């Protein structure tokens, strides 16, 4: 029961400082400008252990599966190969990608009806919205 009030089906409906965020994380300009009109959709999904987040977009689908506190190997929208652990911290979702001796960190938290996705790298945060779907 875990993820309980994460699971479903999650639209995006706002999004604050995205582009910059690419930029800070190394993502070209094609790819941030088709990647930025994304509208995607969010699903996620729990299993006994296992979590899944999909997301689904007209620029990429992604799908990761995991067991919280415990490191996988992803490979994100932007193509970058990453290891990636996630963990519960007080009832957010704290997602940490490590590659090139560089991280990025994104924290998934359920606040009113939304569920709100907040990617940090360096100084640079980015602000996502999604709403149930
Ligand atoms: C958490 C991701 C954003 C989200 O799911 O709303 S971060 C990310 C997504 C796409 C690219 Cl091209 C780069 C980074």
């Amino acid at each position: 029961h875990m993820c309980d009030a994460f699971v479903g089906t999650w639209k995006l409906v706002s999004s604050e400082n995205f582009d910059d965020y690419m930029k800070e994380v190394g993502v070209g300009f094609a790819t941030r400008k088709v990647a930025g009109m994304a509208k995607p959709n969010m699903i996620i999904s729990v299993n006994g252990d296992v979590i899944t987040i999909k997301s689904e977009s007209t620029f990429k689908n992604t799908e990761i599966s995991f067991i919280l506190g415990q490191e996988f190997d992803e490979v994100t929208a932007d193509d970058r190969k990453v290891k990636s652990t996630i963990t519960l911290d007080g009832g957010v979702l704290v997602h940490v990608q490590k590659w090139d001796g560089k991280s990025t960190t994104i924290k998934r938290k359920r606040e009113d009806d939304k569920l709100v996705v907040e990617c940090v790298m360096k100084g640079v945060t980015s602000t996502r919205v999604y709403e149930r779907a």
